[PDB]
């Protein structure tokens, strides 16, 4: 966590900018790349802000003749990672 | 938190891309803008991956003839927010 003992540095590509037109200063964060492999590729495509992870897992497990409990764990794990990376709307 | 009941959607600008050259699929996250105002502007400039938040607060409070306890709270609050946004290296 962040405490008084933290010694931060801005990450690479994160730069300070004076947005004169809007009379404000901002930090510009660079575009990011997140690798998706195998089933994660399908899950990312299946997100639609409606279906739940449970539904997504049930659908995929049935489509791939895979175990639903296992797929649900994988779907939740992936979503947690993508959520941590600020890539999702819940 | 993320559970089986979550119904995610990819955020705007987050798109799926087939990086054929690297034989992988990825999610491309768009550049982001984070507003910094008043003392937060100075704090962001003071980060150097060496000085601690305690040191940064002590320095700034002395420079601005402000109360150090108050400034330390503000510095920690800001850093926590920037850390949550994945903008810092600790």
């Amino acid at each position: 966590t962040i405490s008084r003992d933290s010694c931060p540095a801005l990450r690479a590509g994160v730069r300070l900018q004076h947005d004169r037109a809007r009379d404000q200063w901002v930090l510009l964060a660079p575009e990011r790349v997140v690798e998706l492999d195998d089933i994660a590729l399908v899950v990312a495509q299946r997100y639609d802000g409606t279906q739940s992870l449970a539904q997504i897992a049930q659908t995929l497990a049935a489509e791939f003749d895979a175990d639903a409990s296992e797929i649900e764990t994988d779907v939740i794990e992936l979503t947690t990672t993508l959520h941590q990376k600020r890539l999702l709307r819940l």
